[PDB]
């Protein structure tokens, strides 16, 4: 019997500075966060509908540089699935998405763990990172990309509410 | 891919004045009809939740009094069968609506509820023993209702959707 | 502001007396005729109360249990507590003292959010008068709320009202 | 050109200890007040959905016997639809209702109000106005009759909303 | 008296990749969909508030290119009001406008259908179509012109939301 | 006791031509008007959930060029201001500090709940730079946000952040 919404516990991850506080903070209070104050660990929950289901999103923001790496571990086994960041003018956070990715995989011993691609800070002029580039590397993985703007609001929702798509296809 | 909410195409049968109408419009308005204006056919729609699971019910609200009859059994995914707990005769109806039903579909396992409506009522002829055991003898679930107070309307209608579910 | 507020809310009293019905009432819309004894079952609901969009954490105990270090620890995460006994059981209505004991015991604490709920309030067979109940509700300064998980009277109030006595013990 | 939602300025009029105020609250907070706390004036609202269409009720309600009569006459003149409201086992607040109306119809010096008559406390076993004599008493006047019950909620939402539906019927002339 | 919420039959037309099926999807499922799998027809539904009433849109989504013309003339016959789109990067889609405009009048049979004049795919930097030449084509049809990107979602409410006003313009 | 949903009082001033009007509109009507029909005064209404909370805002839209005891009125009523100007506008921005002496001398109060915010932020011929206004709203202890009111951007986020800046004020 129906005890309750559905759950699904994402993570979000990614280099320092790309934006994953302010892309989490965008979708739960509607609000642009221009400071860069950076995140040890913060958990959110918001209650949405995506393709008429009642889901509990319980969103944890990680740091860009995770010290304690047991810590990290951790968040990696909990997870149901995660959002990899990069910002699309910082080519080295782009790099850095591989090593995400080899760290979830191997904690969950999975090569199929729900997973989307975020090229962050598409509002800026300043491109570095092609969006061809990003999406041989998604399509490499056989994961979904998407170019997000905490500022404009593009993609936001539809970042989280992909995700949750791609736990529900991996669950069924 | 999703194209919008799950639709869900109820049926409400019974004899003429158990309370077909007055279930539907206390489900549809939050109103009491307490006039009797028998009803030819009306149809009503209404988004709710059920179990953290948007849908569209659309309810074809029949009257109690035959080509017409067979399309909307044909069309309807699901049906109450309504009596009034006052009479008892609408009660030996319910048979004859089931047998209607599942023949016109050619199914014997068809998404159905018995609603004994009029629970308010102080001169019961039809004891909820009696509707339990025939509700038990149909493998459906059985629900007390009153349009008039409100209980078990929301209870009856959900219920059906949670059977139409368990079938698909 | 990082999410909704949460409130553990914890619904006991003696056997058979209606607490699942009332909690089912609550996050189903449906009445269950059956009388299946619980052990210990959680539910979940977001609710909009005075304006506050809420997360009510249910869990739902068992009427009948010898002492249990682990009922002494499910019970302390509660941050509210609806004491509930059926209007047609005196039995039901006199082990409330025993609850509250339990539950200032657990919580230790002499003033913990509870909420007394005499449920069953559509049967003709009351034992248990509604000035009694007010009255003792009224000594231990907690509300009291006649509920029906049949009929829903009161089951949404007396959720509610909890969350209430909590916001204003916190 | 679409500013937001539509408010109505709801009324709800009758003897004292009636249960207007166990009503409204019963309407805005699902709670029932069990305490008898008598009315000054209270203003409360809330946002529905009423066939189809979003509103804001703005709920004035009102003390039984109200003293200070040029503010009585102020919350009837501003006043788009009233519930007047009796108790099922209170006679002499039925025998009110003709009184209200009549001083509702004279402030806002009209004979067409928006009103819906309300017979509360109907889950009480002493009943002494008989539905029908209320249901009479309603169709006399063209208005719609409603039992209620504060404490079990029935009738409470159909009250407010029946009242919307007469002011927009009003509106709609 | 009242059965339930209102429906607004609307039809979704324009010339071959102009975004019609990206425009439908992001209101739907707020997703942007990149890749491009040309439409036959489909067909969706969503329950929206506007202006304070509760609305049921069923929202058909055409082929640019119509080969079976008898299918087409169904569809604009039962359709209560049209998006008329094209991509401002696409001259050619907006030269196109006026026959799906002229198609749906003549099916009609009326002077007076409810239609909004969408321009598409704004976010692109390569424009061909100057907005004032857009709002002056649909000035010369008395019709509402709206400025959309399916990618950043800006307008795409908005367009749906001002053609159901039309609709209830045109039915009062 | 709770009576309904808490109510704010936001008004929105600035200079002629900002888009204080396309703002408002975007936010009740979903809608951007691209007509520069100058107002006179309006009043809009829309229930939101800020922070968990259910709230009504009220929203007074005004002329960029006021009658001066009608504006007295509307500034002693309001609880929170949105402070607006145009990117593209030097002029509206030199503006904004007769909006805030007129706040603070006719509500006799040196900490009035505002947001600056600077609208058209869409469009590409920007005159006041980010860090000029940034710089402003930290000399007045205020948000500064940017919007537009045709793409949408910053438009809630504007509103919302004023209800959060009064709520701090009212404890
Ligand atoms: N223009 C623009 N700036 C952005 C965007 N997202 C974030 N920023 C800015 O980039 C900076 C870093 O953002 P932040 O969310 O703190 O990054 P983070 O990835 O959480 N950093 P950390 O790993 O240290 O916790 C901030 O100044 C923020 O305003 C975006 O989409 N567009
Ligand atoms: N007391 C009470 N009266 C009820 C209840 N349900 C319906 N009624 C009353 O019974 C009468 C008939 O109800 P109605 O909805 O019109 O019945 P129906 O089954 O739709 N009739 P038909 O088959 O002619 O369309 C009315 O007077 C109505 O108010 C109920 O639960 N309690
Ligand atoms: N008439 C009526 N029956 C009720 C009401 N609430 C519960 N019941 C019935 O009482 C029986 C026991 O209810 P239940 O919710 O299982 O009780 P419990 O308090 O959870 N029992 P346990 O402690 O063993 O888990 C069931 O048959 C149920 O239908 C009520 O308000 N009215
Ligand atoms: N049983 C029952 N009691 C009710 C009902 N409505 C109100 N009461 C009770 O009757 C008493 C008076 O109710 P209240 O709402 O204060 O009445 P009022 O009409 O607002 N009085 P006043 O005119 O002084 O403000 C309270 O004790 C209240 O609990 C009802 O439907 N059922
Ligand atoms: N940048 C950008 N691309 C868009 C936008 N809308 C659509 N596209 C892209 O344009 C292509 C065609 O879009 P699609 O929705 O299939 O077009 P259509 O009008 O439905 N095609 P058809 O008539 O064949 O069914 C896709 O690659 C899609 O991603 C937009 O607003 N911006
Ligand atoms: N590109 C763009 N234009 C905008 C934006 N906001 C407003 N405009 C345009 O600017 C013009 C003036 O906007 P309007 O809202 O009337 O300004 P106002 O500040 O309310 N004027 P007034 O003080 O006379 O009432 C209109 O043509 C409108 O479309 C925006 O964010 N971006
Ligand atoms: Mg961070
Ligand atoms: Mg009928
Ligand atoms: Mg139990
Ligand atoms: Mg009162
Ligand atoms: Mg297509
Ligand atoms: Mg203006």
């Amino acid at each position: 019997y129906f005890q309750g919404m559905t759950e699904y516990k994402l993570v979000v991850v990614g280099a320092g500075g790309v934006g994953k506080s302010a892309l989490t903070i965008q979708l739960i209070q509607n609000h642009f966060v221009d400071e860069y104050d950076p995140t040890i660990e913060d958990s959110y929950r918001k209650q949405v509908v995506i393709d008429g289901e009642t889901c509990l999103l319980d969103i944890l923001d990680t740091a860009g540089h995770e010290e304690y790496s047991a810590m990290r571990d951790q968040y990696m086994r909990t997870g149901e699935g995660f959002l990899c960041v990069f910002a699309i003018n910082n080519t080295k956070s782009f790099e850095d998405i591989h090593h995400y990715r080899e760290q979830i995989k191997r904690v969950k011993d999975s090569e199929d763990v729900p997973m989307v691609l975020v090229g962050n800070k598409c509002d800026l002029p300043s491109r570095t990172v092609d969006t061809k580039q990003a999406q041989d590397l998604a399509r490499s993985y056989g994961i979904p990309f998407i170019e997000t703007s905490a500022k404009t609001r593009q993609g936001v929702d539809d970042a989280f509410y992909t995700l949750v798509r791609e736990i529900r296809k991996h669950k069924e």
